């Protein structure tokens, strides 16, 4: 498996994402990252019901939480409704507890935003610092 | 206590409520919506941690779920950004398992959309029907 | 070119469509429904540009609105972080004025859901009702 | 007029703001940071149809959009549906083209999030950078 397989997504850019100013509404690049870390997990093959609660098929639900703890963004090219953009993410582990993601968004070759969003391991229950569940740990790895 | 204190209702349309259109996206209003019910039932005087899940003070999450079968709306009049919306919200118990909701949206007096949501309780483990939580059933003699 | 290609469509549900019940949030439903419809209208092969505002490559801001006077939905099966759904779309002419489109989505083949929307073409300035735009007369026409 | 009246605001997190880990999902901030920044200049009292888009009573459409083109954002304790949030806005003229706008949450006096973003004024037709239109400078001033 070649990793960009899994860190080369794609979407476009759908009205409903838009303003008034006619072009995306800000707050909607954050759902699209991370939206895109699932499906590349997804597509590296791990199995949602073993890392996000509300799944179908969890036979119990995941022992770890993966809050968020800082995001940001910048914003460099406007972005319209029926834009394909070519989305490109770069994971990092930080520690055995913690990992982030860089999101960077292109359209015609150029960059329009790019973003990053920090993530700690919690045990879901009593919300203590723990390590990175096996199979984030996996793709961390084969995403090196 | 006056039932128009928890039945009529403000809210101001934001920007990002807004299409590259320049007017509310459709489903927007459904959000709206939800939200005023939430409203009403804080107004009325529930508390959430016992209807909602996810609330910081419930000692045990709600034994009820009362999830959504069936909404509708019709949209009659343009929606803009800045507008201010009353809302006035007409709740009918359908049976002893079940309820709906209508909202009536006006701007500068005139009707611009109007919504209908209905709800069936079920016992949020069995997904089982039954009787409507008492908090509810309050709410909705009291409204009517 | 088999209607199949644009009219049977796929998404898979993620994290943030969900709420704290553990199943997808109502309105999230008319979201995709509309998502779709744009797919559908790509998948088929008409231009953004030609039928959306805010899209990048209009030559100028398309003449005719489609703006959404009705919509429903019938919420039959719980969906869940992490299903695929099979979305079915059949569109109808209702006069040269007025189309609706009605959505199926499956899980595992069992109807979830289904949601019907319903469109007026008026002029974007006047806001007179008009003919439908070509395109979207030529796509309806192909779907029959 | 006390800066209190516009830049301390509050709200109360809604059912659809959580996510199936029973908790705010994390880009619902930046909704909320937007739409108290519009409250903000609203109870200031400027009028939507002199600096937004869409708006109903604009005799032109404004001729100064404000981009945002950063925005970040740190999450500090979990954020629950019913959680009465004190927000406090903490603007701050950049230069004469630009201003951010941090945001405090504050759910039971302790600091829950906060967030940070960044504008800039572009002549909306050329997206040349310009001055900040007067009514944004005059809030500015007011909120030193």
């Amino acid at each position: 498996m070649n990793p960009e397989n899994w860190l080369l997504l794609r979407r476009v850019v759908r009205f409903g994402d838009t303003d008034a100013a006619g072009v995306m509404h800000f707050h909607q690049l954050f759902r699209w990252c991370h939206e895109s870390w699932e499906e590349s997990l997804e597509s590296y093959g791990l199995n949602p019901a073993d890392i996000f609660p509300g799944s179908r098929k969890s036979e119990v639900t995941p022992e770890v939480a993966l809050p968020i703890i800082h995001c940001q963004a910048d914003f460099r090219r406007p972005i319209h409704t029926g834009d394909a953009l070519a989305m490109e993410l770069r994971p990092e582990r930080l520690n055995p507890n913690s990992f982030q993601v860089h999101f960077e968004f292109r359209c015609e070759e150029q960059i329009a935003a790019h973003a990053l969003i920090r993530h700690l391991a919690i045990n879901a229950q009593t919300r203590h610092r723990c390590a990175l569940p096996e199979g984030i740990d996996r793709w961390l790895e084969a995403s090196g």
